[PDB]
């Protein structure tokens, strides 16, 4: 599980904070980005997303959320895993 975890960083605002991880599953695992930042939103405030075997979350307009420690809990159609990191922001 957790084929690869997203590193970390510190951005200012919609400057990058790009993230992308990898995870196996059967069929395909599940992912839920979140970290006391309102589940890293998904589109109204963040460009979060997930693919067949690789997910990723980007921030081109961080809002109230985004403050530092940001993680991704990815299940496995039966199991549960997680990769935590820390992306802060400077409004």
């Amino acid at each position: 599980r957790i084929l690869t975890k997203p590193r970390s960083m510190t951005v200012y605002e919609g400057e990058s904070a790009r993230f992308s991880c990898d995870t196996d599953g059967e069929p395909v695992p599940t992912v839920t980005w979140l970290r006391k930042g309102q589940v890293l939103s998904t589109s109204a405030r963040h460009q979060v997303t997930t693919t067949k075997y690789k997910s990723t979350f980007e921030i081109s307009s961080v809002q109230a959320s985004d403050e530092g420690n940001y993680s991704v809990v990815v299940e496995n159609s039966e199991g549960k895993q997680e990769a935590e990191f820390t992306l802060t922001i400077q409004k």
